[PDB]
């Protein structure tokens, strides 16, 4: 019901360090810290960002406090996109998120790639703008959350994070 909430149930909730598919260090809701295999550097740049040597470990509070920036961080982009922009702005408060989803794990330029799916969803073609998304690398490497955006997209509920 809520932006934090919503990415939860995707990226996950983690109050501790660990490693992303790739073997990254990342905590709280899908934020990376380091490419580098230290496991002193991803602490470090933790305390960095935390301001205190937590030790690699977290509060719920400071995951939401990266989780904000890491949002800006989407937005952002998207407001300096000639692609999303538009898009961005035609869609409703429901339908927003289901972009900003998309750009917090793809990222800014990686999401302006699907322009056929860009251009259905400003034209309020949920329905068809949903059937290229499927077709796409994304929805085969996180088929399980990608399809749950795809719906957010297709109807303008955020009912699919209400069974899962």
């Amino acid at each position: 019901m809520n932006i934090f909430e919503m990415l939860r149930i995707d990226e996950g909730l983690r109050l501790k360090i660990y490693k992303d598919t790739e073997g990254y260090y990342t905590i709280g809701i899908g934020h990376l810290l380091t490419k580098s295999p230290s496991l002193n550097a991803a602490k470090s740049e933790l305390d960095k960002a935390i301001g205190r040597n937590t030790n690699g470990v977290i509060t719920k509070d400071e995951a939401e406090k990266l989780f904000n920036q890491d949002v800006d961080a989407a937005v952002r982009g998207i407001l300096r996109n000639a692609k999303l922009k538009p898009v961005y702005d035609s869609l409703d408060a429901v339908r927003r998120a289901a972009l900003i989803n998309m750009v917090f794990q793809m990222g800014e330029t990686g999401v302006a790639g699907f322009t056929n799916s860009l251009r259905m969803l400003q034209q309020k073609r949920w329905d068809e703008a949903a059937v290229n998304l499927a077709k796409s690398r994304w929805y085969n490497q996180t088929p399980n959350r990608a399809k749950r955006v795809i719906t957010t997209f297709r109807t303008g509920t955020l009912d699919a994070y209400k069974n899962l």
